[PDB]
């Protein structure tokens, strides 16, 4: 449908130098004066160290990037993140630390695990972290964007990494998932809010709940999980990691394997007692990266993914040296990738034996499936919320403080298109109904949601987002304000540099 | 969504009684001028013999249903087929063969397997056959609607049993799916067409090709099949006939079973070489019924399907105390009932190993996959065109003389809400839009597409359905003739008697 020959999504991939001090942007449109406060997003800023490339775009080295509403003006700022990662590879001029992608070459110690922290930024306590997938996460300042400290959750709890998707109670609390020794597991990690004490939080983190896992010594990869007041949803999928491989050239993407026969387990965890449920939840094989918000209605939980149809691991696709092609060649080497989908999965939570071989799904509003096995799996099927070929749907975003964990209506994503993010989407998830924000040659960035402080309604905001331009005769980025009602354009913030991709980020709003 | 408290549908499942010649129907609107032949329709109109009742929607005595347009009017007729069920049940004023979920009792000889042809009526050379899905095959006059003769197809070709859905050629060929002995399997039959010697065309029956079972001594029960210029297409689907059983108070219904871990099988042949093809299609389980249409694209099969989701028989919830219950019991009856969904299916012809582990289709307007794995099933996921809470979009029909195996569009269909039929839809099978036409206490059968004879486009025609409208003030039943660009309105031919529920039929055009 949509075709970018031009190539301007390259731009994206490209290395740019931090800012001393913050540039101040030049507005178009109107900015809501309820709009006070702060975006930041990381991503990697720095694709090669010298002659030496990074391979993967998980590679590149984080940068921390702010947009702040003040005063009736826009700033746009960023600053790399002083990893060890960063920081060695400054001073040795080449790549010290192993990525996920590019393994780096030396020139008793232990295995240095990579602390690059460019993927999200979150709050725990009064404190802003931002993190990779590993052990380490890094503390940083959301005013100056100046890096205070590292930190390993080894130090603090029995897990071996964590998400970049934790999630977070209006309290403050803080719940992670992360692989575990148990035999393998995966555990919830729990953070609870600041106290009066003033003490770090951190130091007060505690293991929840402990989910098995479906083969003794192959962890899934686990990117994002599900919380609702009462429930913690966590979906197991045949991306496996090869730990026989990972203990013994070799960088992390190479000890992942898939699984063809296990399709995908989900499991629930009663969140109030503590407690794994032994429902056998079944279904086909997908990727899964993002859940988009799970609920509870009458006796079910309401599961709703961003998936990709297959057992392939989707990262495969996502090598630079890939996203750099030309557009031709991109289309075409997404030719037999997974196809994305969004889903809802319903799972039964009261089952009773007498409904053996019969859908349990007795909701009035959904064509999701659920069925009882002799053997006692639950077999699902989903219903589809939205469906285009290698047209994504994903980085997605809702109401979260309001909306998170409960029934809702409206999703918002970044559409990307054979991988290259090319448009904003919002669904509504009961009817389907979709509207879109594009314009040629501009790439955008995931969606954030900011509700309007006297929101009635659940799509009372704006959305922002972070759009690449790299056309001829254009500012080569800016920050899109939409109208979240339909997508309309509110304002842009226009900045006369270059800014690469980021994945995800938030509003603190002041 | 849509209500029908006063349960008008009860009208469908009650007896009527047969017409000594054509009533004249009244019509409102305007018939189009290029509309002259017939509407020939079957279906069960005698739901019990004196004080024994049919059980099963599929029991009731088939009922040879005409309307007539000729010569500025529309007439209407119906005929019981004097089938040897009828003819004994009317002599000895009592249920004497067996039906589907009516075991009759007594009052050597072999089993009596029912010839009671309620389903559908097709042309063979010269002549029009009424059929279940038994061996037995009853020939018709289609424009008296007497009865001419049984047929039995074991006398011509080794079949156990056939479809009511035989595929036919322009030519007039007929080609028809049964199972057989093989170990059980299924076999192609094929009929001729009428040639020179005018000779009967069944005496030139023969058996094309055979498609192997995935159970040494259960066959899949089979509804309907695909057929293209060069393939034929078989689903295999997970509800079972226990032949042990069956050789051994007891009905047909009885003898069925739902295999909980096979899936679904799907299989092809090559039509021309007369070759099973031995790619071992697999996906989840559902029940189906009804093809839609099924082409070839570049090197894959397209396979368009009204699925029911699950593996519990969904014949199960269509006994007539059942559908003949007030409204509120009979949403809360299909609760737990597979749910209806359109599916898209794509099976590629040209397998190579070095994809395995990936999605090998490759189409660029599709989401549809097919995965290759290392023990060399291909698993598939849909790309889904259709799905309504308890909402079917069913007995599909296309313009099926010109798009019949090709390429195509259009799909027309009847809705049905928690199993009762009330409305008529049309699909965009590529956009996935919709049209529907639907009336309060309005209760429809199957669309049957009639073409325009200078048609230029797919949809250049009129679609034909049976309406029973039981209403206080109202003529109780209708002709319905619809625009098939939109479904609106052209015409209606009234009648001032009921006409209980049809399953399939024709347009013979004159
Ligand atoms: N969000 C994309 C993945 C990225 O954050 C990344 C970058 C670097 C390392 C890494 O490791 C994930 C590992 C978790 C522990 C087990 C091996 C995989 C993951
Ligand atoms: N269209 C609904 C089913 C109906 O035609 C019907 C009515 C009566 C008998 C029957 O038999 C189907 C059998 C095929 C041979 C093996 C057993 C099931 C099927
Ligand atoms: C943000 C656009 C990047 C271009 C590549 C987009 C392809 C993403 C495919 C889905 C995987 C999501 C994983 C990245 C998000 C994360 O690291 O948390
Ligand atoms: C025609 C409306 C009948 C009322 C019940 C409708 C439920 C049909 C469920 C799908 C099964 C289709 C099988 C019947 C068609 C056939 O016998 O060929
Ligand atoms: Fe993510
Ligand atoms: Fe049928």
């Amino acid at each position: 449908q949509v075709e970018h020959p031009a190539g301007g999504y390259k731009k994206l991939f490209e290395t740019v130098e931090e800012l001393s001090s913050p540039l101040t942007a030049h507005v178009t449109g109107r900015i809501p004066l309820w709009l006070t406060g702060s975006l930041l997003r990381c991503g990697p800023g720095l694709f090669e160290v010298g002659s030496e490339p990074f391979y993967h775009l998980f590679d590149g080295q984080a940068l921390l990037h702010k947009f702040d509403f003040k005063e009736g003006h826009v700033t746009y700022h960023r600053r790399f993140i002083r990893t060890d990662a960063y920081v060695r590879a400054m001073t040795e001029k080449r790549i010290v630390i192993t990525e996920f992608g590019t393994c780096a070459f030396p020139d008793f110690r232990g295995v240095e695990v990579t602390d690059n922290a460019l993927v999200n930024i979150y709050p725990v306590g009064e404190d802003y972290y931002a993190c990779t997938e590993t052990n380490f996460i890094t503390k940083v300042n959301p005013e100056t964007l100046e890096t205070i400290k590292q930190v390993d959750l080894c130090n603090y709890v029995s897990v071996n990494g964590a998400t970049a998707h934790p999630h977070i109670e209006n309290d403050g609390t803080v719940y992670n998932i992360g692989n575990c020794f148990g035999s393998i597991a995966y555990n919830i990690v729990k953070i609870p809010p600041l106290q009066a004490d003033k003490e770090d939080p951190i130091s007060k983190s505690e293991i929840v709940v402990q989910f098995p896992c479906s083969d003794r010594f192959k962890p899934s990869y686990v990117h994002s999980f599900g919380l609702t007041p009462n429930y913690i949803v966590f979906v197991e999928t045949p991306v496996k990691i090869n730990l026989f491989k990972f203990l013994s050239g070799a960088n992390y993407m190479d000890c992942f394997e898939s699984n063809e026969t296990m399709g995908v387990w989900l499991h629930i965890a009663d969140k109030k007692r503590k407690k794994y449920i032994n429902n056998k939840y079944r279904t086909s094989p997908f990727n899964l990266f993002h859940h988009i918000n799970t609920y509870e209605d009458h006796e079910f939980l309401i599961v709703d993914l961003c998936c990709w149809k297959g057992f392939e691991f989707v990262y495969n696709y996502l090598y630079l040296a890939n996203l750099r092609e030309n557009w031709e060649e991109v289309k075409k080497n997404a030719r037999k990738a997974p196809q994305p989908e969004v889903r809802r999965y319903v799972l039964p939570l009261n089952i009773d034996k007498a409904d053996t071989g019969k859908n349990l799904v007795t909701l009035p509003n959904t064509t999701a499936t659920a069925i009882l096995c002799s053997d006692e799996t639950i077999w699902l099927e989903p219903e589809v919320l939205f469906s285009g070929p290698r047209q994504a749907f994903e980085f997605p975003q809702i109401n979260y403080q309001k909306y998170g964990g409960k029934p809702y209506t409206y999703a918002y994503g970044l559409g990307l298109n054979h991988f290259v993010p090319d448009r904003l989407c919002k669904l509504n998830v009961k009817t389907k109904e979709t509207w879109v924000w594009q314009e040629p040659d501009s790439y955008p960035s995931e969606p954030i949601f900011v509700s309007h402080p006297d929101a009635l309604e659940e799509d009372d905001g704006v959305v922002l987002s972070v759009v690449v331009s790299p056309g001829a005769g254009q500012k080569p980025a800016y920050l899109l304000i939409l109208n979240a009602k339909d997508l309309s354009e509110v304002a842009r913030a226009e900045v006369e540099i270059n800014i690469p991709v980021t994945f995800h980020g938030l509003f603190k709003k002041s």
